[PDB]
């Protein structure tokens, strides 16, 4: 489980 | 990245 | 909850 | 125990 | 340096 | 220096 | 990859 | 007076 | 704070 | 004289 | 019953 | 770091 | 309650 | 090839 | 030179 | 991280 | 005559 | 914390 | 670490 | 009895 | 600390 | 004719 | 006089 | 009454 | 019984 | 638990 | 490497 | 007796 | 291959 | 007070 | 200069 | 007995 | 800061 | 130098 | 120089 | 080393 | 208690 | 006319 | 460990 | 460091 | 009253 | 642990 | 009776 | 005409 | 201190 | 081992 | 040379 | 500093 | 009533 | 000619 | 009968 | 790998 | 160069 | 043609 | 003084 | 001390 | 000590 | 054509 | 050192 | 009344 | 001539 | 003195 | 105690 | 094609 | 006194 970077502007650190 | 455990007591829920 | 940046060396984001 | 360091911005050393 | 007790809860006991 | 349980699924013994 | 914090209490951190 | 954390987790500081 | 991604695939980031 | 008292807690001050 | 190093980026002393 | 118990009579905490 | 500095040779960081 | 491999946890290699 | 002990346990009886 | 592959047939590189 | 291939993969070369 | 005295009397001082 | 304290009544240190 | 050093920033040679 | 690995197979390490 | 006087207390003058 | 108080425990001093 | 500076070296804000 | 030398960084020459 | 250096000569990193 | 065993009793948990 | 610096603006070299 | 420990207390090692 | 403590396990230390 | 009884009820001295 | 600086505008030097 | 006296005879009430 | 009755309560004998 | 007296009191024995 | 029990009337205990 | 040095020929370090 | 093959596996040879 | 291999056909070679 | 005592008359109140 | 440097050979802080 | 007083009367001395 | 060397700066060869 | 003073007490000086 | 006083009569001097 | 003691009173030691 | 006395009280019997 | 009576006859007040 | 230098080697601030 | 004379009391000039 | 040198700026060699 | 040919008839080669 | 009268009362001879 | 004259009494010309 | 005259007929002279 | 006299008539010294 | 007398009239003295 | 005359009286030229 | 009664007629004070 | 040197073989200071 | 006394009493002289 | 005269008509001499 | 006196008339000696 | 003709009467050429 | 002349006939003389 895991940090991940998602952008798409905005921009996210998702922890699923 | 990822959320790892470790311990020898105290434990660390960890990112990096 | 909070990620955190613990230092004792060594030193980790810790997640609580 | 222990005397730590820890941010999260602001910064103490903090006694445990 | 002196030890000091503050909160918002969280509690810090802070060394400076 | 110390010898922890870590895990990351799969857990080890590593020499920190 | 590497982390330099500030502090002087308030704190910055440059990673890179 | 001045606090800088490095790290790499390894970590080092310098206080001044 | 302040992020910048650098990537050409290879990724690399540096966060003030 | 001139009071500057710079402060980030730490504080430091001038006198001119 | 042994200590290897694993490397992958990231090392490890692993004790099997 | 530790806040140590330490005798060498007389007992005092000291911080290694 | 305080952190104070002793030295005479050795020093100490004593937590009176 | 000629292997260097860095660790100080984060690994760095170069190969000449 | 004295023989000390301190203790965060662990007990060490220190020379030096 | 950078690969520079010489040439002049012989070949070497560097990669860090 | 000399051929030097970057890469980070995307790829440069220069050829002399 | 360093102080500088000016004179020719007239006098002025920096402190800081 | 590396203390170097200095004073001149006055006192500032250095820790490394 | 005994000269001693305290320091707390000011210094002192105490002699108890 | 800082480890350094060499390998050519062969491995040698510096442990600092 | 000018002074100039230092301190930090301890103090030193210069005179032209 | 200037006093520089090296400790790493161990202290010594100079005096000038 | 009066806080005065005074010097003879040594220097002091005296209250008089 | 043995004094003996331990380490792990701090040292101590150990009374067991 | 801890890999520790030990020495009396002959040296070793015991487990414990 | 490799954890062994010896004791002549004294126990030594050995690595190397 | 003394010839001391007296300042409070103006400085003089008084004899007390 | 070749252990070199240093001390002053504080410890520090090359191993090569 | 300064240690220097080789080992190949056979050790030998000097200590001034 | 000067230590002045002042009021603005309330009173204190004040440092001119 | 003390010296403390207030500010609220206007600022102060009191001495309680 | 702070009203303190002292005295070898002279008596000394200073600030600082 | 001077061995001087000093107070800031408490009272003791420094070595200026 | 000259040793002249002026006063507004306070006498003031001056050089200069 | 070994903390032993001597004679030679009058004993002691002698570190060899 | 206490090692101490006593020589007299024939040297001995005596624990009381 | 005369060879001379290094290795340490990884071989590289000089001929003349 | 390094081997070099003489050769004139007649061959010698040298292992450390 | 202490204050001692000696004479062969001559008296010495010492520190060192 | 006062420590002073005394030499005749030997020299001494001393305490008069 | 050694002292250079020079003097010239005027005096001055390094103690290390 | 003697000439001593008496320093406290300020140096002379005093007789007593 | 210099005079240096060697201590460690014994003493030793040189008069130029 | 020291002085250096100039002269070609008029005469300036430097205290320093 | 081969001690070596330096006495000037001060004592020194060297321990191989 | 010369036995001179001065004084501010102590008395200074002086050679130079 | 100080006005002292001085006599090497002849006497006069000398600033030292 | 006057401070005058004299200098004839050595000097002296008189004040006749 | 230009004369400059260094005192520190002992005096010793230099004339151009 | 005797040149001295006098200074208060101007300076003379007086012969008297 | 190189080749370096040398010639003057008479041909002789270099192979790295 | 020249022994001279000078007046400015007060006379004296003065060598220009 | 351009004469200039220094005087400060002591004199010197450059004449053009 | 020193003389320098140019000539090229037409003269010219410096002194100095 | 020392006189170089220079001469080429017009002359020039230098005392120290 | 040892006395080394130089004379050209001008002596000038060296004590070891 | 050019003299120097040394001196301390004993007196020694050069002319060249 | 010391002022000696000394005879060999004729006596003297000599330092020794 | 003064400290002579007489040499005639032997030396004295002389204190007459 | 150049005269060197040496002396330790006895005393020995060198003429050049 | 000691006389070196030189010639190639022209004549030069240096007399030391 | 031996005299060498050389001569070419000029003379010159040398007496120890 | 350059001559360079020295002369002091005696002459030397060079011709090249 | 010294001449050189050139030439290439073109001919230029320096004489000094």
């Amino acid at each position: 489980a895991k940090l991940v970077f998602f952008a798409e502007a905005e921009a996210f650190f998702v922890l699923k």
